[PDB]
RNA sequence: AAAUAACAUUCUU
């Protein structure tokens, strides 16, 4: 027959290229795979009425789609910084069509127009849980029930399908009877159970806290895994660090990657790493205990991870930290230098790693430790983001030892910055960095005064709001940072009734807007 | 059968 041949023949070329270029470890292969997604998905609107468009073709689609997804969320972490959520964005922008795109295929499913098997299941729903999707995930399964098409409504109930479901039944439901009824029949089993069946129920046993269920059938899928898709021990090896609240097993298993003891690769996933750390300071409230895990984490990752990677590490334990000494800051100062010096012995300090001290620095209220960080910037020779000229600007509404001449400097050479790294126009976190440095102080202080029983900020702050309003990346921001601020800065407004008439002096010096 | 993918620091509008 053969009326759709020639997009059936480039489809299939479309998806078996970007599959193979995202499975095998900008650039020609780059733009070639995002193209490859945007035809293949523009010959599936197209494809999906004809016959041929079998449940593998299909199939490979959704997984290209869940590849996707992993590789966007991937070139989120590598770049120098996170883009700003006002701007354009490829991540947004591509994460939004490859979502978009998984919402049509799936509707497509649940009404009847294209099959799809138990492989693409998998696919389907794991990027709807991606995408923090869960209560989607079941009504999508349950639907299928209920489908005209049972070979399609079979491929749901397959066992690979039911893995993936378990773990997010168990949330749901919090019952253990199908599945300990399925661990009866698994573990004395001689026939073929896939390994996704193995995984969800040891996650949903980890949950549950039956860690010797959840152990044997661990030691069942290891030693009947297969050497080209090991993934699925490592989902369980990193669920039992991550979700363990036993945190003596945790850190057995954590140890584990960090001596290099299993046959098969594994990666430190830093997601797993934090929610460790953070159940271990929900649970021990032991600084040291965190000290040292994060210790070892950093010395294994060293440089072989993005730095994207050790900024989300440094979060984690930096919120910890400045939990730790809120009331201390003079043992954590003396901390902080055995931190700063034992990171330094690792690797070359990234930008990140003081930028989140900093942050978090404001709960310690002083200047010497801006002064602190600021200083440490250059005597590391830190390769230099707009994040910290943001957050040094900020910090200044943390404490009262400064004036508006050092506001006005530390605005400027963010200004600066902008223009020396080629920014476009200012940002709403360079205006939100600027506003936290005036007017969220003030009106601290103004409720300190009512709750108790370069003399103004809120007047600096909306002269470089006029001043610089042509350089905006939009003139809603005056809307934004004025008549909308003060709807949660009341002080706003008793300053905003001659704001149309008011005058500006400030030191513009830009380059490249 | 077709595994595995770190959602980072600065951003209420
Ligand atoms: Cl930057």
């Amino acid at each position: 027959a053969s009326p759709w041949r020639h997009e059936l023949l480039s489809f299939d070329e479309c998806v078996s290229s970007a599959l193979k270029y995202s499975t095998t470890p900008k650039n020609p292969s780059f733009a070639m795979f995002w193209d490859s997604m945007g035809r293949a998905m523009e010959l599936y609107y197209s494809l999906r009425e004809s016959p041929d468009f079998n449940a593998y073709r299909v199939s490979r689609l959704i997984h290209l789609l869940h590849n996707g997804l992993r590789s966007t969320r991937d070139q989120l972490v590598k770049l120098s910084r996170k883009p700003d959520y006002d701007s354009q964005s490829f991540h947004k922008e591509m994460m939004n069509f490859l979502c978009n795109s998984l919402k049509d295929i799936s509707d497509d499913i649940l009404i009847g127009k294209v099959s799809v098997s138990g492989y693409g299941a998998t696919h389907l729903l794991t990027s709807f849980k991606e995408l923090s999707f869960d209560d989607d995930c079941i009504r999508i399964w349950e639907a299928s029930k209920n489908l005209s098409d049972e070979t399609t409504s079979q491929a749901f109930q397959e066992p690979k399908v039911v893995g993936f479901m378990l773990p997010l039944l168990y949330a749901k439901t919090r019952s253990l009877t199908e599945p300990n009824e399925l661990y009866n029949q698994i573990i004395q089993s001689k026939e073929f159970i896939h390994p996704n069946l193995y995984s969800g129920l040891i996650k949903v046993f980890i949950k549950a806290e039956d860690y010797e269920k959840a152990l044997s059938l661990f030691g069942q899928l290891c030693e009947k895994a297969e050497v080209r898709n090991y993934g699925y021990l490592i989902e369980t090896h990193l669920s039992f660090i991550g979700d363990s609240k036993n945190l003596t097993l945790a850190e057995s298993f954590f140890d584990k990657i960090i001596n290099d003891e299993m046959p098969y690769k594994i990666i430190l996933q830093v997601s797993t790493v934090n929610s460790f750390l953070q159940n271990i300071w929900k649970a021990q409230n032991d600084f040291d205990h965190v000290y040292r895990i994060w210790e070892k984490a950093v010395k294994f990752y060293g440089n072989t991870v993005n730095p994207g990677i050790l900024s989300s590490l440094n979060n984690t334990f930096f919120t910890i930290f400045f939990e730790n000494y809120i009331n201390d800051n003079i043992n954590g100062f003396r901390k902080l230098q055995e931190i700063i010096t034992f990171y330094s012995g690792v690797k070359k300090i990234d930008e990140p790693f003081f930028n989140v001290m900093l942050t978090r620095a404001s709960i310690w209220h002083e200047r010497s430790i801006i002064d602190f960080i600021d200083k440490n910037y250059t005597l590391y020779h830190i390769p230099r983001t707009i994040i910290s000229y943001r957050i040094l600007l900020k910090s200044l509404g943390s404490i009262d030892n400064t004036n508006n001449e050092e506001i006005l400097d530390r605005w400027l050479e963010l200004v600066k910055k902008l223009n020396e790294l080629g920014q476009q126009y200012i940002a709403n976190a360079d205006l939100s960095a600027l506003r936290d440095a005036t007017v969220v102080w003030s009106q601290s202080k103004r409720d300190e005064k009512v709750f108790s029983a370069s003399e103004d900020r809120i007047e600096l702050y909306l002269k470089i709001l006029k001043r610089y309003t042509p350089y905006f990346r939009a003139t809603k921001q005056v809307y934004r940072y004025t008549t909308g601020c003060a709807e949660s800065y009341p002080i706003l407004n008793e300053y905003l009734s001659g704001y149309s008439d008011l005058s500006a002096e400030d030191i513009p010096v830009p380059q490249l807007h």
